C-alpha cells in the first residue's frame, strides 16, 4: 500500500495552465524556507523551478508516465523527461 509522499519520490506535478510536469519531492535544506502546512517542495525537472504543492496535484511517476511522459512543446519539458528517467536524484543546482 502507498505511504505518504517523502523526499526523493518521483511524480508528475500539476500547476494551473501547465501540462502534468516531471518533478520530484525535494528535501528542505537546513536554514531554507519551509513550505506552507500540508504542502511539499516540488522540484520541476527541465525548468529547475520549485513550487509548493499538495497531494491533489501530485501523480506518482511509475503509475502515470504512460499517460503524461510524452514530449511537449513547453520550455524545459523534454529536458525534464530526460532528467526524471536518467538522473532523477542528481544535483541540478
Amino acid at each position: 500500500m502507498p505511504h505518504a509522499f517523502k523526499p526523493g519520490d518521483l511524480v508528475f506535478a500539476k500547476m494551473k495552465g501547465y501540462p502534468h510536469w516531471p518533478a520530484r519531492i525535494d528535501d528542505i535544506a537546513d536554514g531554507a524556507v519551509k513550505p506552507p502546512p500540508n504542502k511539499y517542495p516540488i522540484f520541476f525537472f527541465g525548468t529547475h523551478e520549485t513550487a509548493f504543492l499538495g497531494p491533489k496535484d501530485l501523480f506518482p511517476y511509475d503509475k502515470s508516465k504512460d499517460k503524461y511522459g510524452k514530449p511537449n512543446k513547453r520550455k524545459g519539458f523534454n529536458e525534464g523527461l530526460w532528467e526524471i528517467q536518467n538522473n532523477p536524484h542528481a544535483s541540478y543546482s
